């Protein structure tokens, strides 16, 4: 169903893009010719990044550097972005906050923290992002977690954040349905998977199983470029298969189907 | 399994009180004999509220007005109506910020007052709550909706706040678990209900709402018999279609597959 040179020539988006999954998507476009603009804090890892997504063979790759915290970075980021590529195909929102697994006690700084940058700063950016996604008919990736779906101990801000996304991402979709807004969005519901960050939050709980990181990324791409609703990738095939709910697609469909909301458009 | 003797004595908050579900379930609690503490913005309406619980038979009812948008008013409300009461048994968390049915544009004020005042001021809420409610072996009532399970469209930063509860609570429940905390926590799921506010929002020709007292005693009954979850819907085509096995499955399996002790 999917190729390659779906993607060549494509104005793409990547934050938290200096290392982990991020960094892999990134990769990935370039070796498929993409033009890619990539973010996170750091400037010199960015830069390594770059110039690796050019020996892949990038059709253009850049990157601007800033936190996910400033708010007004992240609409300004999308503009600049917009500007080197002159234009916007896909927009892939990736970073989140530094978390690691604790048990929560008195911490609102982390789960306000976990909010701004986890959930609002990928609104702003899709706001900043949306008049170029509907000019080209674009995509919003976002990427999600199985703690975006079902609940886990030790990460409640982590958890808290990554169920709102679908929240709001899953109701901003029905709504582009209504008001034929003709942007996908794509939700990725990701196991554990083998980024140092994780597997650093993960050392010692040897019966814990990551995924690899390399095809969890080109999974996120090809779930997008095919404008996939959701993208699942586990290293559990009990969890793959038991994740899906079709019981809430039913509900969905019946919504869609009883109600016409015409008189807001 | 219930019984109305259940809540007599008892030590209740419920914020979002001066009207609709909130005002019904202090009420409700006035009716079986709890002492009660109730908030909202508006201290007249509340006012009207205090006095209606002690004629409905409230063992003692009181107000303390303000704003969830203060975090600061959040976290010292509980101690303030923790002293009026001498404890806290259960704690209702209920209230919203004023939410209308439109199409998402730009609003990120929205976004983030929805997110501090439906999300935020419950967690600040629950911190200020627990020793208190860890000394009476208590209980958490969440309040939230068909839209915080489900997507709708037009309720974009409500659906958003509303999931992030879902997620936040749910994931404190496994760890209240394994920390061994005796605290109870229980999600309302509802549906729409008649309430002026829901009612004013819908002005959605076919939409059947549900009875705002009926809808009050079942989170109640809920949060009074421990229940994880409660379902509230006119339809029982949705009541049965919102539950969601695959993923207590899953809960279950990652249960039972590690242990978290060293935490
Ligand atoms: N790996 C896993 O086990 C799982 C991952 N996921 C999801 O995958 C996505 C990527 O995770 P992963 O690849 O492991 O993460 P990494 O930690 O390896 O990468 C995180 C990236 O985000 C950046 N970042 C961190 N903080 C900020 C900030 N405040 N502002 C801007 N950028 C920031 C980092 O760079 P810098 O710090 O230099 O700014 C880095 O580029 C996340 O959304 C995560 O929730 C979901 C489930 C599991
Ligand atoms: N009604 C329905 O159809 C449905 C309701 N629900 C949920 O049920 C709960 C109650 O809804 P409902 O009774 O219909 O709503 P109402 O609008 O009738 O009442 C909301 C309450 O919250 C208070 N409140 C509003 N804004 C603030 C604020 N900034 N700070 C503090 N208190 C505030 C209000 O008092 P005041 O203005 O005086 O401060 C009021 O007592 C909510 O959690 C809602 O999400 C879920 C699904 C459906
Ligand atoms: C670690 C956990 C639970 C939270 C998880 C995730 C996730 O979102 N992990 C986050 C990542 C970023 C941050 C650092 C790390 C990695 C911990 C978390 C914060 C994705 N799958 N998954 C998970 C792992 C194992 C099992 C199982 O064996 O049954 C089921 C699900
Ligand atoms: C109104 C809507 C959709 C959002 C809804 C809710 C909800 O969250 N209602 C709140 C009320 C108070 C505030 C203003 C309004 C009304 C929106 C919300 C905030 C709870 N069930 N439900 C709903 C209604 C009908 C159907 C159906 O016929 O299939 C399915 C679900
Ligand atoms: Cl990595
Ligand atoms: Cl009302």
């Amino acid at each position: 169903e999917f190729r390659p040179e779906m993607l060549q020539g494509k104005k793409v988006i990547v934050t938290g893009a200096s290392k982990g999954i991020g960094r892999e998507m990134a990769y990935h476009l370039a070796k498929m010719g993409a033009h890619v603009v990539v973010t996170a804090r750091s400037k010199e890892t960015l830069q390594k990044v770059v110039s690796h997504c050019l020996e892949l063979g990038a059709a253009s790759a850049h990157y601007i550097a800033g936190t996910m915290e400033d708010m007004t970075f992240a609409e300004q980021f999308v503009a600049q972005a917009g500007k080197l590529m002159g234009g916007l195909d896909m927009l892939i929102l990736n970073h989140i906050t530094n978390t690691s697994l604790n048990l929560f006690h008195d911490d609102i700084h982390h789960v306000r923290k976990s909010m701004e940058v986890n959930f609002l700063s990928y609104v702003v950016l899709t706001v900043a992002a949306l008049p170029m996604l509907k000019q080209s008919n674009g995509s919003i990736v976002v990427v999600s977690s199985l703690a975006g779906k079902v609940a886990y101990p030790l990460v409640a801000a982590y958890s808290a954040s990554k169920f709102a996304l679908d929240g709001f991402f899953s109701s901003i979709r029905k709504e582009y349905s209504v008001s034929r807004v003709n942007v996908s969005i794509t939700l990725c519901v990701l196991g554990l998977i083998d980024t140092e960050t994780a597997m650093k939050a993960v050392s010692g709980i040897v019966h814990m199983q990551a995924a690899p990181k390399e095809e969890c990324a080109l999974e996120i791409i090809k779930g997008g470029a095919l404008r996939q609703e959701e993208v699942y990738y586990d290293s559990s095939r009990w969890t793959t298969l038991l994740i899906r709910n079709p019981s809430r697609k039913i509900l969905e469909e019946l919504y869609s189907t009883s109600y016409n909301w015409d008189r807001f458009i």
